[PDB]
């Protein structure tokens, strides 16, 4: 079909980043600025992977899943969380509220791509 993306972060050049490179590839993308907005956008529509950042605003990135999980239809859906931290012993949280797995920043279109293609 066309895989459909929930990105969340305040970050304006991430989203645009993250928007631009999934749609060149084929995906539908759909952004958010925080957490509110993301859960509300996710409660209305079925989303096939969400993307999100781990210091957004209103929430943390962990609350976020957290929130998410607890909303059957997103119960194995695959999320991808971002950070600006390469080790594992720091984010724990991430695998312990339900994260599928992570994507460091700053990364690039090609990092991007790849993480997203390998946890789907």
């Amino acid at each position: 079909t066309m895989a459909k993306v929930l990105a969340v972060d305040d970050s304006i050049s991430i989203r645009q980043m993250v928007s631009h490179t999934l749609q060149d590839a084929g995906y539908e993308v759909e952004t958010a600025a925080d957490g509110r907005e993301a859960l509300a956008k996710a409660q209305k529509a079925r989303f096939d992977v969400i993307i999100s950042d781990v210091n957004m605003p209103v929430m943390t990135g962990f609350e976020f899943v957290k929130a998410v999980r607890m909303q059957s239809q997103y119960k194995f859906t695959p999320i991808l969380m971002l950070t600006t931290e390469t080790s594992p012993e720091k984010k724990q949280e991430g695998k312990a509220v339900g994260a599928t797995g992570w994507l460091v920043k700053p990364f690039n279109p090609e990092t991007l791509l790849k993480t997203l293609q390998r946890v789907l």
